[PDB]
Formats: structure tokens, sequence, C-alpha cells
């Protein structure tokens, strides 16, 4: 159910196994791990860099097909907002899909972990919000469908620099942010939950709930809320309320994201424009004030 497969139906570098080294283990899910690793050969004056590793456990023709389609959907994905793709490694059992290494990992940890659980200020978190609707201009430019567009789907790296990207583990991570096959509800329109139709226009729709994470540090959306509930909730067209370290003028932004109607959010371009003007010249606004 992932967007790259859904894309798909909708030359690959090889990289040779001795010039991978293992680290570390990063994470690890029902497909397989990924690894932290220093890959030799790689890139320029760099006799040595660090690189995420995916390894796929199972090794069937099924499985090495859908790698293959994959592999090659993601060489052709070159944007500065989304995650960089070094190529594969088919040397036998486990397949390997190289990327760079993202320093701070996931968007939804480094928001948590940079929360008043110093903390982020609004400027940066302009940036951030900026930085994922520049991925998502770049995909829609494509006629690619995310289907799971929320922080925990994005990196961090040096220098505060966002991109979108993951591992393929996240419904074994956060299985807490997926309902039972595993759907992420609490980041999906109303005719996505009813019709499980994803669009550009559902992609927005999760945007909109993504800003929403972003502007309260990480929480989930809904959190009070089991996730029939929360289904109640998106299905009768109850809306987030307005985050307090969020401006009015951001909030009108994620409202644009969150019309019922498919056919009258805002383009993804479109909030892109609004979210980079006001990174720029950020909003006087106080969350203390509220
Ligand atoms: N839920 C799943 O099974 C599932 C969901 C995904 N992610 C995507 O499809 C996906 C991945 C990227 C991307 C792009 C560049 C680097 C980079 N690291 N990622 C962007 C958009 C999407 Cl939408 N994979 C998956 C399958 C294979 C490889 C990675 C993930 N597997
Ligand atoms: O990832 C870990 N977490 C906790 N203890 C250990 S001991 C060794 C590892 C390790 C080292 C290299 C790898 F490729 C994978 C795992 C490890």
């Amino acid at each position: 159910g992932s967007g790259l497969q859904g894309h798909i139906i909708e030359c690959v570098h090889h990289i040779k196994r001795r010039d991978i080294v293992l680290k570390w283990e990063l994470g690890e899910g029902a497909f397989g791990k990924v690894f932290l690793a220093e890959c030799h050969n790689l890139l320029p004056e760099q006799d040595k860099m660090l690189v995420a590793v995916k390894a796929l456990k199972e090794a069937s023709e099924s499985a090495r097909q859908d790698f293959q389609r994959e592999a090659e959907l993601l060489t052709m994905l070159q944007h500065q907002h989304i995650v960089r793709f070094f190529g594969v490694c088919t040397e036998g059992r486990p397949l390997l899909m190289v990327f760079e290494y993202m320093r701070h990992g996931d968007l939804n940890r480094f928001l948590r972990s940079h929360g008043p659980d110093g903390p982020l200020g609004l400027g940066q978190l302009l940036a951030v919000a900026s930085q994922v609707a520049a991925g998502m201009v770049y995909l829609a430019g494509l006629h690619f469908v995310h289907r799971d567009l929320a922080t925990r789907n994005c990196l961090v790296g040096q220098g505060l620099v966002v991109k979108i990207g993951d591992f393929g583990m996240s419904r074994d991570i956060y299985s807490t942010d997926y309902y039972r096959t595993m759907l992420p509800i609490r980041w999906m329109p109303p005719e996505s939950i009813l019709y499980r139709k994803f669009t550009t226009e559902s992609d927005v729709w999760s945007f909109g709930v993504v800003l929403w994470e972003i502007f309260t540090y990480g929480k989930q959306p809904w959190y009070q809320l089991s996730n029939t509930e929360a289904i109640d909730c998106i299905t009768q067209g109850r809306e987030l309320e307005r985050p307090r370290a969020c401006p009015p003028e951001v909030y009108a932004i994620m409202r644009g994201c969150w019309q019922r109607e498919p056919q009258q959010r805002h383009s993804i371009k479109d909030v892109h424009a609004r979210l980079q003007a006001l990174a720029q010249a950020p909003p006087v606004y106080l969350d203390v004030l509220g």
C-alpha cells in the first residue's frame, strides 16, 4: 500500500556488498531492518560517508520484482526536499537499498525532542513546514500520490534540512498511527476513510494535518480520541483546533487543506507559496499571548 507501489501501477546504480560496512541498526519492521552504514566509493572526495541501508527480509521472485520497480522510481525522484537514493545491492539476500543518512532522524521524533516536552521557534517551524511543502510540490508535479504523508515519514538532516522519505517501516515503528489493511486514519480526509481512494487532494489534506503536527511539536492528531472516535470526527466534519504555537495566518492555511470537498482544497503549489512567504517574513505572533 506504499505510494511508490501506487505510482508504479497507476539505470539503477548498483553498489558492491563489500563497499557497505554496517555500523548499527536504526530500526526494524516486518519487512526487514534499517542500518546506519559507511559506504565507500560512492561520493567524490568522501572515501567514507554515512548512509541509511534498508534491508529486505524476503528474497522471493515477486518481492525482487517489486524491489526493482521501487528502485527504478526512487532513482527518478530527484529533489532538494526528497531523501537521496544512492542505489541497490542485489548480491543475494537481503536485498539492499542505500539512502543518505539523515542525522536528526524522523521529523516526528525531531519535533517531540525539540519541543516543550531548547524548543524550536516560529521561524524554524515555518522553515520545516515550507520544506515539507516543497517536497510535496515536486511529487504533485509528477502526479505522485504519497498516501502516507505525516511527520514520521519525513527525515531531518544537518542544518534543519527537512526532506520527504521513509524506510518503509512506519506501520511497525509507529503502529499506533494506523488502524486496521493498516490505514493512517488520523491523517486521512473523509473520502479516503470511506472509499479508500488516495489522490493529490487527499495528500493536501494530510499536509494540513502535518502542519498541525509541526505546530503541536509532533502530537498525534485527535490524541484524546480512539481510532473509531477519530473516524467519526473526520467523517462528521469536525476540525482539529488551532495549536497554541500556530499563528492565525498558518491556521487559515491548514483550514484551506481541510475543505470537505477535495475540489475545494488549495493546491499544494499555492500552500507552498503561502508558507514560503511566511518563512521569509514570519508574522509577529507570540504563542504565550495566544
Ligand atoms: N508502507 C510501506 O510499505 C511503505 C511506504 C514506503 N514509502 C514510500 O512509498 C515512499 C518513499 C519515498 C522516498 C523517497 C526517497 C527516499 C526515501 N527514503 N523514501 C517517498 C514517498 C513515498 Cl510514498 N515504503 C518504501 C518502500 C521502499 C523503499 C522505501 C520506502 N514502504
Ligand atoms: O544496532 C545495535 N543495537 C544495539 N546493540 C547492538 S550491538 C551491535 C549492533 C549492530 C551493529 C551493526 C549492525 F549492522 C547492526 C547492529 C547493535
